[PDB]
């Protein structure tokens, strides 16, 4: 099957306003990590692909999914960065954990759908 972008956006935004929706969880999540910024400059020496929810908004209106797994990946990704990066101890890691249990359950129904 071929997927149109805008069946993509139609069915697949609503998951990821889910995920902004996410009060405090998502905060750490709305815009690339900066290291220099947040003073942890050995990020990018751990985390080789970065990914965050506004990439992936900006991916979604752009028409770069071919494929509703890819951007499953993407989300996917965003976690196992924060994952692998945050102690499990960190709001980051906790924070995390929520937003994959919300996306869990929001896209379950979505793919069915397609
Ligand atoms: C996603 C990822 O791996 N990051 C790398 C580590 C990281 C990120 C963030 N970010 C990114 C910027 C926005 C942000 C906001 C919050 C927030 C929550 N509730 N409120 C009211 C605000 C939090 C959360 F912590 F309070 C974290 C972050 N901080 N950190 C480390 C946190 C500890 O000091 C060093 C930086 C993003």
């Amino acid at each position: 099957k071929i997927f149109k972008p805008e069946e993509l956006r139609q069915a697949l935004m609503p998951t990821l306003e889910a995920l902004y929706r996410q009060d405090p969880e998502s905060l750490p999540f709305r815009q690339p990590v900066d290291p220099q910024l947040l003073g942890i400059p050995d990020y990018f020496d751990i985390v080789k692909n970065p990914m965050d929810l506004s990439t992936i908004k900006r991916k979604l209106d752009t028409g770069q999914y071919q494929e509703p797994w890819q951007y499953v990946d993407d989300v996917w990704l965003m976690f196992n960065n924060a994952w692998l990066y945050n102690r499990k101890t960190s709001r980051v890691y906790k924070f995390c954990s929520k937003l994959a249990e919300v996306f869990e359950q929001e896209i379950d129904p979505v793919m069915q759908s397609l």
